[PDB]
């Protein structure tokens, strides 16, 4: 019962890499991907072993995260990690990418994503949600795979840097940099995909490390 397959696969398909079967899957994740340990305070990355880390189990451990004051808790996660985890996709000795791990509270459930972003540490190449549990066909939708494919290109921040996205109801208008459409009559799953962002790309979150891929941090 490892369903860290599932995850493998789940990193494997954001990042762009076609894998099909347990076999493939683990070769691939294997060959392309570099999980590595991150200081979410500072953004500069640690010592540790990444591939076997727990981020979710630090989370509720008392020396290894932090109780988030009300104001900071942005998408209700009540702890944060002092470590987590980022998956590099490596091209040669080239770093392509970075996976994000994000998370944060839906209607029903807590809801985990990978968001793939681009060098520099701005443009979305990709979006999958791999734990979620939302009412099929309303919430559930963020699994949906149109709704997924609006993601790729979108910027994460403005010109002043600051966080941008916005999960707009209704839709997002045809021009928009920062907007991504809402799911239609699942209004409240849609706000807290709107939190995990505030929350993830701010100061508490990976808005320090996002500075230094920005700067030039992963080549
Ligand atoms: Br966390």
């Amino acid at each position: 019962p490892g369903h860290l397959r599932d995850k493998q696969s789940k990193i494997l398909q954001v990042a762009g890499i076609e894998a099909k079967g347990s076999k493939q899957i683990v070769e691939l994740f294997n060959k392309s991907i570099e999980p590595r340990l991150v200081d979410f305070n500072t953004g500069d990355f640690v010592e540790g072993d990444a591939a076997n880390y727990d981020q979710r189990k630090a989370a509720k451990e008392a020396s290894e995260s932090i109780k988030l004051t009300a104001e900071q808790d942005k998408a209700k996660i009540q702890r944060r990690a002092n470590v987590g985890v980022v998956y590099l996709v490596k091209d040669g000795d080239k770093t392509s990418k970075v996976i994000l791990p994000v998370h944060g509270n839906g209607l029903w459930s807590m809801m985990y994503a990978f968001v793939a972003v681009e060098t520099d540490g701005n443009t979305v190449s990709g979006l999958t949600y791999y734990e979620q549990g939302e009412t099929p066909g309303l919430g559930g939708e963020v699994e949906n795979p149109a709704w997924r494919a609006q993601w790729v290109g979108k910027k994460l921040f403005d010109e002043n840097h600051k966080p941008a996205i916005k999960i707009v109801k209704g839709g997002a208008p045809q021009g928009s940099e920062h907007g991504v459409d809402g799911l239609s009559g699942a209004t409240l799953t849609s706000n807290g995909v709107q939190n995990t962002f505030d929350f993830w790309l701010g100061d508490m979150g990976f808005g320090p490390f996002l500075t230094k891929v920005r700067d030039g941090g992963l080549n």
